[PDB]
Parts: structure tokens; C-alpha cells; sequence
């Protein structure tokens, strides 16, 4: 009889199975029976909003940690620090991780830490290899990037399943939420932000000189050749899917990819193909104002009409908690949210994952603020055309500039509610 | 003793609902079948780095404009046996046999799985509100045009969401429905999306009349028929929105009616609990929707070709295409299951079944996969002159030379 549903994003390989085997011990010890959904990014902010909206819904979702504020928003999410408090409190937790646990501002926290993920850069070993380029150099600095870059698009090297050239470097132009998150650490690096506080509210900061300089010299690496045209028409799982077949030489994703290096295609990875046996990590390179990179991950929260409460926090509980934390990164090649579960030895003794573990001291999140779902639908929308500009061959100071002015004008109607 | 099948998400549950379909065959031969879904957006990357590498399934989902590209390639086992345990071309529609092979070659490499066709949901709330008459907007342009005006123009509000319906929902981006979409207007204005001339295949988005239905249908978002932020998403997102109800209509296939009759499917939302099914309007030169679907190919490197070809005829086979467009909501391939009586009986669906008079799909050619890609990715930039206000005959032409020159390229080679 007693059943829960849960919302999940595509986090694993075999999504909903590794999410049942995951919550098998708790269903054996409860006789509960854990529904599991997958929703796809793309989808995940209609469908979240519409169950907020509506008022039917899952008992838990999967809540991306720049959406925690937006939905705690809506007024939908049941208060948490009771869970909070018995996985360890504030203490338990990176600062970052524990900011993510509530819209800024508010007493009361309503997301569960479940993992967490940052952004770095995978290469092809045997790519800049044979096109001379030395990681540590190319992955240092902007100017290094761009060095880099252009020996790879010089290099002769053809993949060895293709028998053709590597594009020098994917980047999604469309749909995913990381065509924001890709342009983060741009912006950041040149002294930019996506938003900031004036008249004590929250703007767009995305029109700022220095956010232009840092989105500027991005795109510019699409108008000099390095990113092929096709890529700014693609989305995150086309870019991946690009780079496993063996057409990039460069992407930047988060610490999922090394898990799905190790595992068959059937099974949802890539090990068969060269990619996988060909396998470089490095960190995004400093700006002129320093080096960040993307930090975030997921989230679980508890929709405040569940049915369900007391068992659904018993759920949250499990899912936070050091065993179920350990074998969910495991599973998905995230990070544990839980700050304990970095010591396991999955995590220490794994080279690649190392250099996340590393780039974590210049993550970066955004603030938690109510209106960030419009704000990331806005910036992907508007981040998308300038990319057109690229592939349109328009693009120019000026031009960006007035794009990102009527992007700035629409994010600061989100961000007014 | 095991078979690898490759498949895209087709049903609410998509590795599970083939798991049940195949349940059956497993029990009678003693076998299992290990499934994969791989998303639309990935699935051409994926199968044609299983076709260069030598390495994949034993069996792919195949959708039917891609039969020709994959086979040319070399890669597929012939499956004339298969088809010949099923009947044979008489058991099956004409269109669907087509879809077996490569124009013009002499042997079959795909065993039809399922059809589908295009035509338009509607919210029969929201017309009824704006005093549309459904079977008016959808009979001709003029009517489609003047029933989103009236739209645009209703103070309906969906009960839950509160906020007004956009009109028209369509993906403008990543999508091969980006497309599939186009293509009925490119038909109904007299055009098409490639054309036989000087020996070759070309594209013909650039002539006259193609450009004629491809600018009528993007005047409709110019018009704000079509929200600008529709101009950004993909199929799924255009699904979730009206689902979500955002959309008065929007372009889809018979999928859909199963989603609407199955609980999260989308049966507790108004647009379910108010859906219609109406055919796409005949255009000034004829009247078009897309007909597709997804056929079944099995590599020539598989090492069980024998057991591969016995899940084929499976597949193919009454029980099994019955089974699967119940859970699935799409169309059997195979002749015989149009008239089951479970088809039949869904006046929704009988709306789909009757439309595929005007069915019409694109040639079975080599580099197809390529043409989409290119298609997709101009198309989308179509888009874009509607959301940056830059929308001109003149525009949309230079656009289409171009998107006509990058296809006459993809029609010779990758
Ligand atoms: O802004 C929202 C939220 O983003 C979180 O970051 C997400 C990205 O949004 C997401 O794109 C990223 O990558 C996904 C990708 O979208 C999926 O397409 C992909 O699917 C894989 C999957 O791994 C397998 O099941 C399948 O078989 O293969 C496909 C590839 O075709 O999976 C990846 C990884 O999940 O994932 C990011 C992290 O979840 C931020 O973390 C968050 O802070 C933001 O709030
Ligand atoms: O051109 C290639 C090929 O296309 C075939 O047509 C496909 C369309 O490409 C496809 O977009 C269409 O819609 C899919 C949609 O893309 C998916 O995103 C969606 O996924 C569902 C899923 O089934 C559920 O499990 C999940 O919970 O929700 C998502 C929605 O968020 O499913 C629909 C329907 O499968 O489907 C078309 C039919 O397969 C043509 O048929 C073919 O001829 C062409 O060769
Ligand atoms: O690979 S699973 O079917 O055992
Ligand atoms: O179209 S390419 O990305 O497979
Ligand atoms: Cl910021
Ligand atoms: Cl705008
Ligand atoms: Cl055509
Ligand atoms: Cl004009
Ligand atoms: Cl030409």
C-alpha cells in the first residue's frame, strides 16, 4: 500500500533503475514502494512549475540548485531544516552547498543537498598530443585557451574510428540550461556577473562592460573558426553525444562524463569508443580578473501538498545521508552534496575526478533568488541569439551589446516578479 | 543467449514498455533483450558512429527517413526474408514498403515497426471561447490565419494557469519536427524540400513556391501568433507547454492521445480533458501532412543475425504491432492492424487514420540524415529573423540559397 513519487532529471546512465536499485534498501525497510519519473532538463522547469502552479504533483522532486529560490518562491515547498539538522546542520556542508538549501533571504531552508557537480574541460589526449599542445598551457590562462585552440585547428591529427579532423572545441548553442552555465565562467573571468544588486533589488549585469568582454572573447572563439557552425544549433546532449563519437578535441561538461567513460553504450556510456581510452581533464583557465567555473548540482524538495510528509523527510533523510550519498555519486559520477562523502575512496583515489575535486575552490554559484527560472529561460534564449550573430556572421561589440541590453530589460521583469 | 536493441522514446516508459513488449518472445525462444533509449536529438550521431565503427546493436530503430542514409552505408543486413514471413508487400501500404529501403536499391534493410502522421491538437475550451469553428480554421490557410487571430484576440484564460493560451505553439529549434513542421506549408504552397534536376537531387527550399509556404508559416509567429519564446524550444518543450496549458494548438502525432488518457501522460490537465484532433488546412496547391514513423534495421555485424531476425518478424507481427502501438499511441506499420477495432474505436485517432490521405514524406535518399541536420539548422535561423524583427522576402531567400547550397553538398557527401 504506502507509495511515494520522486521526480528525477537524467543524472546516471540508466536513470530510473539506478534511482530504484538506490532507494532499494529504504523500500525493504519501510514497505514503501518509491515511483520514480524522469524528466528531462529541457522539460524539467514546465513540468516542476505546473505541478507548483496546480497543485498535483510528485511528493519529491529533483531540484536543480539555481531553481531552490524560485520555487521556494511559488510558496509550494515544505520547510526542511528538521532533515537538515539531522544530516549534521550548517556544519555539514560547503557553504556554497548550504546556500542552495533556501531562497536568499528566507528562515527556513527547502531543498535537501543531493549532489553537487562544477565544470571543467575534457580533452582528447591523443588530440593535443599530435597538434603539440601542452595542458598545462592551453587550460592557464585566456591567451593560453586560444593558443591552444588555434594548434588544434592547424593539427593534421584524424580520429582514428572517423578518419577525420576534431572540431577544436564544442559548446552547445541551443535549449540546455548550460548554454547559460557555459558563459558563466567567461563572464566572471573578465570581472562580470549575471546579476547584481542596485536600489536594493536585484538587475541584470549581463550588459556590464566587463560581462560583454568575458561573453565577447567566448563567441569570438566561434567566429575565428575553433567551434564548427553545427554546434551552435546544438544542445548539451548533442554536444556530448559529438564529443563521445570523436568530433571534438574540447568540451567543457562536469564530472559525469568519467563515469560514463567506464561503461558500455548499451548501458549508456562510451567506452567503446576512442574518446573514453583518450581521456584528459583540465580546469577552466584564469580571466583577467581570476579564475571561476560553474559550481552547482541537485537538490531534493518536498512539495508542501504531499500526501505523504512524514515518510517523504524519512526518504530525504536516506537520500542525504553518508551511504546513500556515497552510491549515488558512485552511480551518476557526481559529487556527494554531503561534505563527509568526499573522503570516500570512489572519489580520492580517482584521478580525473581529482582535478573537479581541485577546481572547486574557484566555483561559483549564482545567487538564489526568486524569478531564476525566468532569468535562465531568458539568458538561454537571448545567449542562443548571440550565437546566431556568430553563425550569421553579424557579430560585433555593438550588436551584442543591443542583445544583451533586451536581454537585461526581460531578466529585470523576472527578477521584479 | 542475448539481442541488443536500440530504441527511441516512443512510449511513456520507454525501456519498460519495450521490456513488457518483448516479454513474450523472451519466454517462447528462451532469450533476453537488452534495450538502450537514446533521445531524437542524439539518435543520428549515435547510429551512424555504430554504422563508420563497426560496433552497436544487433537490431536499431530506424526512424523511415533515415532507412536510405544508413543503408547506403553498407552497414544493414538485407530483411526481404522478414518481410516475406509477414506477407510479403501486400502486407502493407504502399508508402510503408517504400520506407523499407534506399530508393532504387533492389533489397530491403528495414522492417516497418510503426507510422505516424502530423495534424493539429487544439484546445476545443479555447476555440469555443474565441467562436472558432474547428473544422473551418483547419480547412484551408485563410481559416487557420483568421482562427489565431481570433485567438490572439479571445480574453479566454486556461481555469488553472489563469493566463491567457498563445495560439500556435511550434519548436523553433533542435528538433527534426523544426522540419517536419515546415514541410506541409512548403507542399500546400505547390513546393518541396528537394527536387530531381540536371541528373542530381538538390533542394528546392529556394524556389518560388517553397518559399512562398515556408514565409506564410513564419508570418504566423511576425504576426504573434506564435510566442517569440516558442521560437527557442524543441519538440518536447512545445508538448510540455500545452500539456502545461499554454498552447491553444499545435502540430504532433497520434502519440499524443495516449499521453492525454494516462496519468503522470498528462489525463489530469485541462488540455487533455478538452483535446481536438483537427487535419492540416489544404494550402493553395494541394493539401499535405508528414507521414513517418520508424522501421527496425539490423547491422550486418551482428553476431545473432538468425535470432535478430526471428524479434524482427516478431516485431512486425500482428500481436506485437498491436501491442506496441496500444502503449506507444502510434499507428501499426503493418496493413492488417489499421482495422483492429482498438483503432478504430478512438475517434481521435480516427481523425489521424482518415488523414493520411494527404500523407506525404521525402524521398528515400542517401545523406538524408545530413539534409535534416542542415534543414534543421537553417530553419531555425528562419526563425530567428521573426524573433530579431528581421523578416523580409528578400531575407528569407538569401537564407534558403544558402540552406539550398549546404544541402546540394550534404545530397553529394557527409
Ligand atoms: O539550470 C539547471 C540546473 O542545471 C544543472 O546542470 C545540469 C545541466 O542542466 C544538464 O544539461 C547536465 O547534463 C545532462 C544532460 O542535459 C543530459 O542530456 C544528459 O543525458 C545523458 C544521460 O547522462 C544518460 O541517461 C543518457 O543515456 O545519455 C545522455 C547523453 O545523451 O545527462 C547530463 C548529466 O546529467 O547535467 C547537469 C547537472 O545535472 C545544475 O547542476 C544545476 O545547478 C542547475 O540548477
Ligand atoms: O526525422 C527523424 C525521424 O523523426 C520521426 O519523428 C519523431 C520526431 O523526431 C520526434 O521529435 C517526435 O516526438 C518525440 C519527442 O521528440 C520526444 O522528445 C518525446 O519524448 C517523450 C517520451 O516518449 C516520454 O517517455 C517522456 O516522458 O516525455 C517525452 C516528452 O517530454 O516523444 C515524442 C514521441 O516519441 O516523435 C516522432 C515519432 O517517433 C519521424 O517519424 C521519422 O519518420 C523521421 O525519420
Ligand atoms: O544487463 S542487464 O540486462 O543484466
Ligand atoms: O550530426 S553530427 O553531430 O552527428
Ligand atoms: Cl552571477
Ligand atoms: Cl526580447
Ligand atoms: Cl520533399
Ligand atoms: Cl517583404
Ligand atoms: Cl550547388
Amino acid at each position: 500500500q504506502k507509495t511515494l513519487e520522486v521526480w528525477i532529471m537524467p543524472n546516471s546512465p540508466q536513470p530510473a533503475e539506478d534511482f530504484k536499485a538506490l532507494v532499494a534498501p529504504f523500500e525493504k525497510a519501510h514497505g514503501v514502494e518509491v515511483k520514480v519519473t524522469v524528466l528531462d532538463w529541457g522539460v524539467a522547469w514546465t513540468k516542476i512549475t505546473t505541478a507548483a502552479t496546480s497543485g498535483v504533483g510528485p511528493d519529491l522532486t529533483q531540484l536543480g540548485t539555481t531553481w531552490v529560490g524560485a520555487i521556494s518562491a511559488m510558496g509550494v515547498l515544505e520547510p526542511v531544516d528538521d532533515v537538515l539538522e539531522a544530516l549534521g546542520g550548517e556544519k555539514a556542508y560547503l557553504p556554497a552547498v548550504w546556500r542552495t538549501t533556501r531562497l536568499e533571504g528566507a528562515r527556513q531552508a527547502t531543498a535537501v543537498p543531493w549532489f553537487s557537480e562544477l565544470r571543467a574541460f575534457y580533452y582528447r589526449t591523443d588530440a593535443l598530443k599530435a597538434a603539440g599542445v601542452n595542458p598545462a598551457e592551453m587550460f592557464a590562462s585566456w591567451q593560453g585557451f586560444e593558443a591552444g585552440l588555434a594548434r588544434l585547428k592547424a593539427s593534421s591529427f584524424r580520429d582514428p574510428e572517423t578518419k577525420a579532423p576534431l572540431a577544436p572545441l564544442c559548446t552547445p548553442g541551443k535549449n540546455s540550461w548550460d548554454v547559460l552555465h557555459n558563459a558563466a565562467p567567461w563572464i566572471w573571468g573578465a570581472g562580470g556577473e549575471i546579476v547584481r544588486q542596485a536600489g536594493g533589488r536585484w538587475q541584470s549585469a549581463l550588459n556590464s562592460p566587463e560581462s560583454l568582454e568575458g561573453l565577447y572573447f567566448f563567441l569570438s572563439l566561434a567566429q575565428k573558426g575553433y567551434v564548427p557552425a553545427e554546434s551552435l544549433e546544438k544542445n548539451t546532449a548533442q554536444i556530448e553525444a559529438d564529443f563521445q563519437a570523436g568530433k571534438c578535441a574540447v568540451f567543457a561538461s562536469g564530472p559525469w562524463m568519467i563515469q560514463r567513460a567506464q561503461v558500455p553504450e548499451a548501458k549508456g556510456g562510451f567506452a567503446e569508443r576512442t574518446a573514453a581510452k583518450n581521456l584528459g581533464v583540465a580546469p577552466y583557465p584564469a580571466g583577467p580578473k581570476g579564475r571561476y567555473t560553474f559550481f552547482g548540482g541537485s537538490n531534493l524538495a518536498l512539495f508542501n501538498f504531499s500526501k505523504n510528509k512524514p515518510l517523504a523527510k524519512e526518504l530525504l533523510k536516506y537520500l542525504g545521508g553518508p551511504e546513500a550519498q556515497v552510491r549515488y555519486a558512485q552511480m551518476t559520477g557526481m559529487l556527494p552534496a554531503l561534505r563527509s562523502a568526499w573522503s570516500d575512496p570512489s572519489f580520492q583515489q580517482n584521478p580525473l575526478l581529482r582535478t573537479f575535486i581541485q577546481a572547486a575552490q574557484f566555483g561559483r554559484t549564482y545567487p538564489s533568488l526568486a524569478g531564476w527560472g525566468g532569468v535562465e529561460n531568458l539568458a538561454v534564449q537571448h545567449l542562443g541569439m548571440a550565437w546566431d550573430l556568430v553563425a550569421q556572421g553579424r557579430l560585433t561589440r555593438e550588436a551584442l551589446k543591443d542583445l544583451m541590453d533586451k536581454a537585461s530589460a526581460a531578466i529585470n521583469q523576472a527578477l521584479r516578479h
